[PDB]
């Protein structure tokens, strides 16, 4: 609709992953990264046998994915996030790649529950016509800020480091 594009460093390689989000302020609650089945990164960084795993389609309506074997470095935390090929990510929409926040997104929770991924809460429950007064927590420099202030500060920090930009 109107979001931000974020670059993630792929661990042990000189390659990057661009993801699109409409909730950049929930970045400290990221558990995984997921790309579409038809994403270029599948043909570039993975074996041809990945198509055999993909066709095994079996669990429809259920959020399923395959761990690629690669991790991405979190931009602000000393930690890595696993990278998946997921059935619920659409290639034709934006970058065909997402970051997952299971504590505040139903689709991300269903995926994390299946693959035992961590659940990290970041919003404590209370464009310019209204202000969302829910407060950020577990989010380093975003702590204590309302959701509205946090959306602004995270974008300034991503732009300041050359790893994020506004995307219409
Ligand atoms: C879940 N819904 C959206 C609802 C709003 O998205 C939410 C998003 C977060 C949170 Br926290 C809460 C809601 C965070 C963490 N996941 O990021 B979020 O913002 C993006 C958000 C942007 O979509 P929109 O419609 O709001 O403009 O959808 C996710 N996304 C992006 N590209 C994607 C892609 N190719 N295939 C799938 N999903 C993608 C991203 O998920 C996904 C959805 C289902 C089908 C087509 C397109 C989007």
């Amino acid at each position: 609709s109107e979001g931000v594009t974020i670059e993630f460093k792929i661990v042990g390689l000189n390659k990057k992953l661009k993801v699109f989000t409409t909730c950049p302020h929930t970045l400290f609650g990221a558990s995984f990264c997921a790309v579409a089945i038809e994403h270029p990164i599948v043909q570039d960084l993975m074996s041809k046998e990945i198509q055999d795993l993909i066709s095994s389609q079996g669990k429809n309506n259920e959020k399923v994915g395959i761990y690629t074997g690669l991790n991405v470095k979190h931009p602000f935390l000393d930690k890595e996030l696993p990278l998946y090929v997921a059935n619920f990510v659409l290639m034709e929409y934006r970058e065909g790649a997402i970051f997952g926040c299971p504590a505040h997104d139903q689709r991300d929770f269903e995926f994390a529950q299946e693959y035992d991924l961590p659940i990290i809460p970041v919003i404590s429950s209370a464009i310019e016509e209204y202000t969302n007064n829910s407060i950020m927590f577990n989010s380093e420099f975003l702590n204590g800020l309302t959701v509205s202030e946090a959306r602004k500060v995270i974008v300034e920090k991503l732009e300041e480091k050359g790893i994020g930009k506004k995307t219409i």
